[PDB]
RNA sequence: GGCCGUAACUAUAACGGUCCUAAG
RNA sequence: UGUACCAUUUUGAAUAAGUGACGACUAACUAUGUGCCAGCAGUCGCGGUAAUACAUAGGUCGCAAGCGUUAUCCGGAUUUAUUGGGCGUAAAGCAAGCGCAGGCGGAUUGAAAAGUCUGGUGUUAAAGGCAGCUGCUUAACAGUUGUAUGCAUUGGAAACUAUUAAUCUAGAGUGUGGUAGGGAGUUUUGGAAUUUCAUGUGGAGCGGUGAAAUGCGUAGAUAUAUGAAGGAACACCAGUGGCGAAGGCGAAAACUUAGGCCAUUACUGACGCUUAGGCUUGAAAGUGUGGGGAGCAAAUAGGAUUAGAUACCCUAGUAGUCCACACCGUAAACGAUAGAUACUAGCUGUCGGGGCGAUCCCCUCGGUAGUGAAGUUAACACAUUAAGUAUCUCGCCUGGGUAGUACAUUCGCAAGAAUGAAACUCAAACGGAAUUGACGGGGACCCGCACAAGUGGUGGAGCAUGUUGCUUAAUUCGACGGUACACGAAAAACCUUACCUAGACUUGACAUCCUUGGCAAAAUUAUGGAAACAUAAUGGAGGUUAACCGAGUGACAGGUGGUGCAUGGUUGUCGUCAGCUCGUGUCGUGAGAUGUUGGGUUAAGUCCCGCAACGAGCGCAACCCUUAUCGUUAGUUACAUUGUCUAGCGAGACUGCUAAUGCAAAUUGGAGGAAGGAAGGGAUGACGUCAAAUCAUCAUGCCCCUUAUGUCUAGGGCUGCAAACGUGCUACAAUGGCCAAUACAAACAGUCGCCAGCUUGUAAAAGUGAGCAAAUCUGUAAAGUUGGUCUCAGUUCGGAUUGAGGGCUGCAAUUCGUCCUCAUGAAGUCGGAAUCACUAGUAAUCGCGAAUCAGCUAUGUCGCGGUGAAUACGUUCUCG
RNA sequence: GGUGUACAUAUCUCCCUGUCACGGAGGGGU
RNA sequence: AGCUCGAGCAAAUGACUCUUAAUCAUUGGG
RNA sequence: CUGCUGAUAAGGUCUUCAAAA
């Protein structure tokens, strides 16, 4: 049947939110609530090929600050930081000239056993017509080389341009989804195929968090160093 | 021994309802 | 015949390519159109609005001066099986026996030489086939040489078959000796029991069924005792049995009579096996003539059940069942397996003869059974009594339906029996065996407010809301058993709004890309106006164009337009039920099986033992939140009757200790403990089913519209109304109505708000006006307690409906808001068949708060507290 | 009476069932 | 009226469904 | 412990493929 979001389940246990500030008034919320959304699409939708992780904004009465976990920043940077420029244009525009934006670039470590550019690679692969079966190896092999835990793929809709819908899975190594205490971080994308949509979800296991707390650690950005700037 | 209705072209009624008789 | 052919003879790529196919067999794919229509097809099969199968185009493939379609013949087809098949369950062993002709047939000797083998000779016309060569430019073709098969005659071979002449016993019979039998026919005899009749006792029913009714009975039934008559069948013995060729044979006896088993120093000396045709027997039903008739019972009559019952049940009841004599000649006549002969492990019973001599048991020869290896089989299974290794003979089979039908023939008194097709039609068949599921008015076990025990409701009345139907210009669209119907919609007067009418607009109300300037857009005031929009005004923030304000400009924007059966995402349901699988290994020709089943224990595929399985993943459980006790931290805005309360951390509960029994998991009881054996509640919902729901949250393939299906505005509509259903509220009342005084909550919310107090008003509220950005101020707690009154009535119940006067929100309250006051006072007195929820702070009941919200008959939804029950014996039934 | 003679059939509404039939409750028509 | 006596069939249009059948309405047709 | 217990319009998806990593 249908199950919970798995980051929504462990959203306020062993996770820390995406955004954190406090508005002044309910139509404050709305406003900071829909600019953000509007910076993190952006940031996903466009400049696609820096491998973006994981975009985090944090919020006073008037600052704002972002923080961009990057695989490979330098198409972020750019040609001696041109694109930077341009991104920082858009996002001044996006929310408004009278905030100070204080934009910050972070590589982060360790990008293989990520969901959100692991689903972002299965869903350009399906959108370059590769064929599935081998796509969704070559993942699965090179997530489990990271040296993870247990990954599953679930890469639904119409199946390679077959006129009946099916859906695909892979699972290899332990998932446990009603667990709380395990790290699981879940992503979800669409592969804008000529015949239409293909869904593609990937769960995957990166240990358990035997720490107890709100996180307020780094996540698989740690084993190398994760140090990039841009900010001030 | 009667009466009435009834089958996907028409037609008919395998079938159904009912009155009476000792039995039709 | 100026022909084949030849030549440096003039001209010149000039004079010349189609057909089938492209989903698989079978080499070769895309678009357009159609939309179960038009059409294709050798077979499987394509076409229901995304067709590589249809039509067209493009592309590609197979051949080519040919290519396809049609017809016929052969092969593939071992699919008439001599080479070269089968008959237990798929088509096929006659019902069984006695058997003439035919086929086959023990051992040895001799002769001949009919089959068999071999040498010589004659012939088997030429052409054709195969091999070699020559000639046409090579080939096709022509020519040339060689090249078999059969018959006859003659000459040899003698192993095998046939013929003839004989010998032998081992096959088969005969005799003597042992011997077991429900083998058969004819004639007598016997006892239980039913029925009828006769005679006694007796007094209201008997009979029959799921329940009854027809029926029998005070004319004395059923019952009981004695006796008589007649008919049919022969309890117990009776079997993990006997006899016969099969059908079949079971009370006792006599007579006549058939076959079989064992041992044979005896005799005949191959006399044997099978058997077309022929003859004999052949369950039961049926026929003809004559007898007989107790019981039972086709046909028939009535009573029931039933929608109907010509059936299942019951009460009667003729033929028949019985005997003699004549026919019929069919059966699941079955071991679904023809007979004969030789060989091939074993183990366990039982029956008969023989050897020993208590039984019992041992050996030998046979009959009848079970288990079981080699071997066979598609598998089930057979397996010394073969379906195994082989031979001989007979019968039979050749896809399904037509059809065991029709015609002809033979038999019969008759019903009918034997024999037995085709025309036509299909691509398979009420084909065989086995596997996984589903299902069973099939079993075993186990669960759930499922049944049971209770409480309170629903269906009856009025009202609110949703839906079906109908109406209308529109009554926008979606949801339709459980899993739709107070659902999307957590707010339809305008807006919402997607609908109708009407007034207006066109790169557009919104956006990007481009050539281009910014020295505007708003807002408001005038006039025209239903408002959209137009003509004039202040010409505007700013920052030189950043954003936006424009001109030009074609790509285009736009669509709540269709398709949830093209999809992503999200969700309902089985179901918080305990299942769903995988890797390696093993078993099986294969689908597949094992693990996952078996025994215990749980809510659990939870765990422990067992085990050709060993492990693993998702699901289960725990980790997460909250309630129940306590410690510590902190004491304001809580407390301030001094340790409540609030919120961080922590302790505590772990089958931890004990007794019982179990191998162990574990189950039950006790102690202490606030809490005991998932302590209560929540979040958490596996693979998948229902092509389940949503294109109308959003995104999106494809199709459709593009001065209109896109956009703005005003009005109407989503609120209609003979009706029907669902979900709720209010009641029908003294456990109550009205009035007065009055005590005790939790949670939540609040600066266009919560609104304390005061004044005004019968009241909704109005004015003034503090306090509070909140543990501080505000949002009246009601049921409950006491007192007064009503006194069982359509009422001081019940409030619907209706008229009038007012309050608030809002441009605007008529369609269509709600509140207050006054007045009127429908139905309804406990609700038919039938149904719903609930296992403790639960049902029932009483209030408070919040979300969307200017306002709202939300009585709806999500939350909080006050009072606070009854029952669970049990799984027989009911749903899952 | 709509059909055979107030009755039955038939008609309508509600139960029942996945649905229909059967079955059960109620109403009307000379 | 196309057929049987404005009615009922026949035909068409839509609703309905994956698409039909059936059903539902509407409807021209003397 | 044997009441009664009848029926369900037609055609249909769904495996694309291992060449291999
Ligand atoms: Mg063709
Ligand atoms: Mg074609
Ligand atoms: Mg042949
Ligand atoms: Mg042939
Ligand atoms: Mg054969
Ligand atoms: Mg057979
Ligand atoms: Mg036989
Ligand atoms: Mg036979
Ligand atoms: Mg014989
Ligand atoms: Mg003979
Ligand atoms: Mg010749
Ligand atoms: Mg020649
Ligand atoms: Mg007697
Ligand atoms: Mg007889
Ligand atoms: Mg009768
Ligand atoms: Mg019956
Ligand atoms: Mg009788
Ligand atoms: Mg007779
Ligand atoms: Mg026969
Ligand atoms: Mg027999
Ligand atoms: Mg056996
Ligand atoms: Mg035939
Ligand atoms: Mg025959
Ligand atoms: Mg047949
Ligand atoms: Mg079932
Ligand atoms: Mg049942
Ligand atoms: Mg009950
Ligand atoms: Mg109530
Ligand atoms: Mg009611
Ligand atoms: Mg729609
Ligand atoms: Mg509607
Ligand atoms: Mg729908
Ligand atoms: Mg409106
Ligand atoms: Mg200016
Ligand atoms: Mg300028
Ligand atoms: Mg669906
Ligand atoms: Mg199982
Ligand atoms: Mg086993
Ligand atoms: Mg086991
Ligand atoms: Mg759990
Ligand atoms: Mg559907
Ligand atoms: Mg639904
Ligand atoms: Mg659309
Ligand atoms: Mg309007
Ligand atoms: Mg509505
Ligand atoms: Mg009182
Ligand atoms: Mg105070
Ligand atoms: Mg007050
Ligand atoms: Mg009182
Ligand atoms: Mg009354
Ligand atoms: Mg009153
Ligand atoms: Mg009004
Ligand atoms: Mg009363
Ligand atoms: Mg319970
Ligand atoms: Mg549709
Ligand atoms: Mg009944
Ligand atoms: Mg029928």
């Amino acid at each position: 049947g249908q199950k919970v979001n798995s980051n929504g389940l462990r959203f306020g246990i062993n996770k820390n939110w995406i955004s954190r500030w406090t508005a002044n008034s309910h139509a404050q919320t709305a406003k900071w609530l829909i600019e953000d959304e509007k910076i993190r699409n952006l940031f996903f939708v466009n400049y696609r090929n820096a491998q973006v992780s994981n975009v985090e904004i944090e919020r006073t009465q008037a600052t704002v600050d972002v923080f961009v976990y990057a695989a490979q920043p330098a198409f972020l940077i750019g040609s001696e930081n041109k694109n930077i420029q341009k991104i920082t244009k858009q996002i001044k525009q996006i929310i408004g000239r009278t905030t100070n934006l204080d934009l910050t670039i972070n590589e982060i470590g360790s990008p293989m056993l990520s969901a959100r550019i692991i689903a972002r690679d299965l869903a350009n692969a399906i959108e370059a017509r590769v064929p599935l079966r081998t796509a969704m190896r070559q993942s699965l092999i090179k997530v489990l080389k990271a040296g993870a835990n247990g990954i599953k793929v679930l890469v639904s809709g119409r199946l390679n341009g077959a006129e009946i819908a099916r859906d695909k899975m892979y699972i290899e190594g332990n998932m446990p989804l009603s667990t709380l205490r395990a790290d699981i971080d879940y992503a979800l994308e669409k592969a804008q195929t000529t015949y239409g949509v293909i869904g593609v979800k990937v769960w995957i296991n990166r240990g358990m968090i035997y720490t107890k707390g709100l996180n307020r650690t780094p996540a698989h950005i740690l084993h190398p160093q994760k140090k990039q700037p841009n900010r001030q």
